Order: C-alpha cells, then sequence, then structure tokens
C-alpha cells in the first residue's frame, strides 16, 4: 500500500500538524472565534483553487474512470462543498462576499500555487499524490480530536468537523488511497508531492492560528 | 445577443448540419445499424476529450461561478449523456471496452484535438464559443427532426434522440448561451471558434456517414 | 548522438502511410522542378502557421521534460524554429516575390489546422517523451523526402525549389534527426505504448502535403 | 506607463528589496562567503524554473514576436546565463553538479510554484506581470549600490554584479516594460501578478541572508 508508505515518512510532519495548536483548540471549543473567522477567510481561497487543482488532474487522467473521479469530486467542490462553506459563513456573521474579498495569506498562495503548478505540468497519480494531504489528514484529523467534540459548546465548530467524521467524506479518502495504489508506481517516485503538500498543510494550520 | 449573431452567421453551415444525410435518416429511422454503431464508436470516445475539454476550461475561468457552470456542464455530460450512451452500446451489442479500443477517425482526433488545445491555451469565453455548437446543433437537429421519431421504428434510435428533446438538455444549452451573452465580447471577436467548431460538426456527421 | 530501437519500430509500423508520403506527387514535382511554382508559393504560404505553432508545440515540450538537459534541447529547438528557421523561411518568400507580411495573413487551411490543434493538444497536456512522438514524423519524414528525390536536384532548373531542399539534405539536418531518434530511444518507453502519437502525425504529414497539392 | 504604476504601488515591498542587508552587504564585499555560495546553490533551482515559466508564457503569446521574446528569454535563461552561473560557481569552488543536488528552501519552491503555476494558466501579458519584478529589480538593486562596487574588494562579487550594471542587461528591462506598457491592460489589474512576485523576491533574498 504505497499510499500507506507516503505516509510513514511523512508521519513526522504529520504527527505535528495532529498535534497542532488551532486544531486542538477547534475540537476541544477553546479556539478564539476570531481565529475561526480569519481561517474561514482564507479557505474561500483554498477551496477555489483546489478546485481548478482537480479539474486540471481530471483534464488529463489515464483512463475514463480516473476522470470521472477528479471531475465529480471537483464538481463536488463548487456545489457540495461550496454550500456547506456559506452555511458556516453565515453562522459566523460573514458572507461569500467577505470571503471573496479576503486577502489570502502567504502559505495560501503558495499552496494553491504548488497544486495548481503540479496539476498543470506533472503526471495525474503524481497531482494525486500531492492532492492526498488534504483529504486525509483531515479525516485523522477528525479521528484523533473527534472525541472532544462532546465538550464542544460552540456550534459553529461542531458542525465543521462534522463532514470529516462523517462515513461519506471517509469513504471519499477511501477511494483516492485505493487509486494511488492501483496505480502502479514506486511511492519513493511519488513522496516528493506528497512531503510538499503535507508539509504545506502544517504551514497552513499556523498561519491561521497566528491570523497571518 | 451575440450568440444568437454567431447563429446567424453560421447558418451556412448549420444549415447544411441540419439537413445533413446521417442525422436525417437517424430520426425517420432509415439509417443503417452499422453506420450508428460506427457513429457511436467514434462518440464515446469524442464525449471523453469533451470532458476533458470543459475540465481545462473550468480549471481557469475569470469567476467561481464560471468555474461551477464550466464543471457542471462539464460533469452534466458526464451524468446525462454519457450514461446515455452506456447503455446505447448494450442495447447494439457493443461495450465500453469496444469504444476504448474503437480507433478515432481523422475527423474526430481533429476536432477533440482543436478543442483541447483550445481550452488549454485560450480565454475561458473564447474555449465556450468553441463548445457551444456541440450541444446547441444537437438541440436543434432535435428540434427539426424531432416529429420524424413517432414513425421511427429503431428503439436505440428514439432512445438516442430522446435527451436532446428534453428539458434538462435544452437548459443545459441556455446557459452556455447566457454565458457567452453575457461576456462582454462581440460575435465577431467570438466567430472564428465557433465557426470552426460548427465545421467540425458538419465533418464529423459525414466521417459518420461514410464510415471513415 | 545516435539511434537504436523504438524510433525504427515506429517507423516500420508507419510504413504504409510513409510510403504513401515518400511518393507523394507534391514532393516527387518539387525535387524534381516540375511542380508549379503556384502550388510551391501556396506550401510557403501555409508554412507560416505550421513554423509559429509547431514552435509552441516545443515551448510547450520544454515545460515539462524529465530532465533539465531534455528541457535545454526541446528549447534550443523551439529558438531555432523561430530563429534560424524562420530566417530561411523569409528568405524562400523573399526570392518567390512574397514577404512575412503575406505569410501572416495567409489562411491556414483545415489539415495546417487541425494538425497544428493536435500537436499543441498532445504537447500541452501528454508526457514528454509522447510529445516528442508527435514531433518526431516532422523532422524524420522531411529527411527521409530528401535522401529519396535528393538526386533529382541535379536536374532540377529552379532555384528556390533547390535552396529550399538543401537543408533536408545537409548534414546538420540529418544529425538534428538522429538526435531526436536517439531522445526516443533512450526513453525506455516501448513503441506499441508511444505509437499512436508518432502515425497521427505521420498520418497529418501526408494531408498537409496533399492540401498543399490540391490547393486546400 | 502601466509598469510605472505596478513600480509605484509595490514601492512599499520593493524599497524593503532595495535596502536588504544580503543585498547591501554583496555591492558592499562585506557578505560573508557562505552566504554568496548558499545564494548560489539555491539559484540553480530559480533558473532552471524560471527558464519553464518563460516557455509556458511563449507558448501562448498573443503574437509571433511576443513569442520570440519568450523564447529567446528561455533559451538566454539556459544558454547564455547558465554559462555565467557555472562560472560564478568555479571560482567559489562549486560545480553546476553541487547546485543541481543542492535542495530548495521553502521560498524558493514556493516562488517557483507560483511563476509555474501563474505562466500555465494565466493570461500572457499577466504572466509578464510575474516575471517582471526578476528582470526589473535586480537592474534597481544595482543601479541603487553600484557605486560600492569600487571598492569592493571579492572579484566573484563584482563579476556576478557586472550583469545587472551593463547597458545590455537594462535594454532588456526595458524591453519587458515595454512589452507591458503597450499591452493595453490595467496595471490595477495587472497588479497582484506583479505583486506577489515582488513579495517572493524579498522572500528569496531574506532566505539567503538566513541561510534556511
Amino acid at each position: 500500500g504505497v499510499t500507506g508508505e507516503l505516509r510513514r515518512r511523512a508521519d513526522g510532519i504529520w504527527q505535528r500538524i495532529l498535534a497542532h495548536p488551532f486544531v486542538a483548540e477547534l475540537y476541544a471549543g477553546t479556539l478564539p472565534m476570531e481565529k475561526f473567522k480569519y481561517y474561514l477567510l482564507q479557505d474561500y481561497n483554498y477551496l477555489v483553487n483546489f478546485a481548478k487543482a482537480l479539474s486540471l488532474a481530471a483534464s488529463r487522467a489515464p483512463s475514463v474512470d480516473l476522470m470521472k473521479t477528479a471531475l465529480e469530486l471537483a464538481y463536488g467542490t463548487v456545489t457540495g462543498e461550496m454550500a456547506n462553506y456559506e452555511a458556516l459563513l453565515k453562522e459566523v456573521g460573514l458572507s461569500l462576499r467577505d470571503a471573496a474579498e479576503a486577502e489570502p495569506n502567504r502559505v495560501n498562495v503558495s499552496y494553491m500555487a504548488y497544486l495548481k503548478s503540479t496539476c498543470a505540468l506533472e503526471g495525474f497519480y503524481q497531482c494525486m499524490a500531492a492532492l492526498l494531504p488534504c483529504f486525509w489528514s483531515y479525516a485523522e484529523i477528525a479521528e484523533r480530536h473527534g472525541g472532544k467534540l462532546r465538550e464542544n459548546p460552540v456550534h459553529v465548530y461542531k458542525k465543521w468537523a462534522s463532514v470529516y467524521l462523517s462515513p461519506e467524506y471517509r469513504g471519499l479518502v477511501e477511494r483516492l488511497r485505493a487509486v494511488l495504489d492501483s496505480s502502479g508506481l514506486s511511492a519513493e517516485e511519488l513522496w516528493p508531492y506528497f512531503k510538499e503538500a503535507s508539509l504545506y498543510e502544517l504551514e497552513f494550520w499556523q498561519a491561521a492560528y497566528e491570523g497571518h
């Protein structure tokens, strides 16, 4: 399971993600609302460009199926996940306009740039390995801090996490992993793109915690 | 009404499409099944690259909304048209394997090449005007020869046409026109792409009629 | 520097198409000096669009070469196409009484547009060695056309037709084809995997000639 | 024209570049050689990927003459520059092999990601706006600190700086400014690319000065 190896080598960085202040405070309920709003504003850009990345990926899939895979997921992002992002802005008192006018921070610009760049120039499975840390990490975060939600008194925060605990989102991650494993490529010639995304995620959280 | 102008200038071509032997025979019921099978083989792979084309388009839309459209106009081709076709193959006695192994003819390769090329290097709205004749022309064909379906004794043929008579497909063609009509650009600065696509549409039908 | 392997297989499988190219009247008549000047003039006008888009194709190829040396190679071919080859192209036009402006304004025919579309599409979305398989027929076929009809130039009375053909006979041009052969031959990709790209371009080459011979 | 506006709006970030210690110390001859050596190692990745960016730009130039400019620049980066870079590495006891094996830092990867992404998906004049800060800033860095080279005792440091002082290098900048100024596009709608690049340049100097 090549995907498993990618995860093992990444552990060092991932373990620092899973134990990150922002994530811990969010699930517990201690995260200040201003940190959570700032993070929500930054997520618009994350989300749009991630849709683009998946489109680029889908545009050059070896098979039809693998295209459908990336295209439905690309579609899921600007309608499915999007509507959920809007309901979370409203709860907090923000809008799509605010988010659209929200200025992306450094890690945001760089990470999105990295994904798009990668999905426009590299091999499909290689662009998939770059997109894996996003879906998977959020899953495992929910798996580790999912228990703290019971005591969490902020409704918005509990509604945010719920997605990642859902068997529809987990089921999503199960398929993406299954794809990279079924390709027929060595894990060492796939890590560079998995690693960089992992480190970026770890840099993403930190920027929302600092608020810069 | 820019889209309307594009259609007017194109009339010379389109009129030759709408009155094409392949199309007329199909709706009437006179089309030989071997011509229809050949045409079905060339199409499932035409629709695959059409999906890719729309993904490429989606990947670089000026706004988020326009990304949604192109991506829904994309995924919508995957659900609506592609699913119909996978059923059409079974009824006729062919498979997706046969189709996947089916060798694309000259017009097919060129027309697909033209769309992908266009959607990878040109402006969004300009790629959209290249993609319009595909959706629209099939609608207007159904509008002209829709009536002959009643007397058509070939079930597979009636099932093929049905999609293009549907208000879900008509609605799909409206969005594109709205995109192009609300864009800002002129018909003159949008026609060369609309003309090229329309010209390939006539040539693709003819390639279908002859078997090469 | 040199070849042996996959590129030869592609040539063998493409022999059917390629033999139809090598024996094509346009080419036969050009080297012989029989070709009507109007047809040559048409061909030169259609060359602008071919040349320019081929440069784009090479630029997309360069943008995703597996190595830096392979990038350098792709990049140097692109630059050349718009510098040295343009130089020769503009020079051919002047001799025939045409200008670059004429070429720029010339309306590319269907084969031209479709073929450039295929090369650009292929090079913007496929792998590097697969983009090279699409770009090889162009370089190599011209070399083999020259090798075949080269002897006829001795009796060819049309200077411009000889000047044009000279490039493809030169040791520099033949050497270039061999470097591209080397690049693909060292790729380690199979022929069966690479064929579709070599094929389609080979077919466009046959049609690009025929389109020039017909006048559209 | 428009390029001058971009420069004025970017003056805040650009003045922080122009006064940056690394640069100050380099032209002065104060810069520790280890820092210079680090910077040279990081340049390989800068140089290679900037060539890719210029190739992507070329692939979609609105005119043929603009295509020639991108290509010659791209070819220049990989022919003339490279020769000079290798010659600069040899004087410092380093080799191209060393550079190739050097691990690009975060700013480096993120910056090259941004240019490649921008150049593989955005408009041509927008790509040029992303690539302009690189050329122009080095010209203005040299214009600022050029006087200090007279007393600078480190040969390699002077050899490096000479390029940016040369009339050929300035003429190139003027041509690139020309290309933009005459594009008919707005400074306001061309700034978000010229801005981010300017910020990455500032982050590139500072990373080299810190060695990490």
